């Protein structure tokens, strides 16, 4: 994975996520998931290509149980885009390159 990813545990998501200074897109993710599979290049490209604008993290929940239930999560993937503290928009499941540069342009962008 990009070395430009944050992975986020149960206990570092509020210092990590809601701390944050600017734009943080969090990846709920597991082991046994084609989605998160398929995602996961894609994610490592906008890493590259957004920063400066974005940092893109990751919760995995097989070793983080705890986060998700608390925002509504009720599949693998779903990204949640945070903004000072709020949850500014979200995505659930696989998309393309394409799409997620379209959801982010138009929500980075929005405040």
């Amino acid at each position: 994975g990009s070395d430009k990813i944050i992975h986020l545990t149960d206990d570092s998501f509020d210092t990590d996520v809601l701390k944050a200074d600017g734009a943080i897109l969090v990846d709920f993710w597991a082991e046994w998931c084609g989605p998160c599979k398929m995602i996961a290049p894609i994610l490592d490209e906008i890493a590259d290509e957004y920063q400066g604008k974005l940092t893109v993290a990751k919760l995995n929940i097989d070793q983080n149980p705890g986060t998700a239930p608390k925002y509504g999560i009720r599949g693998t993937p779903t990204l949640l885009l945070f903004k000072n503290g709020e949850v500014a928009a979200t995505k659930v499941g696989a998309l393309s390159k394409g799409q997620l540069k379209e959801f982010l342009d138009a929500n980075l962008a929005a405040a």
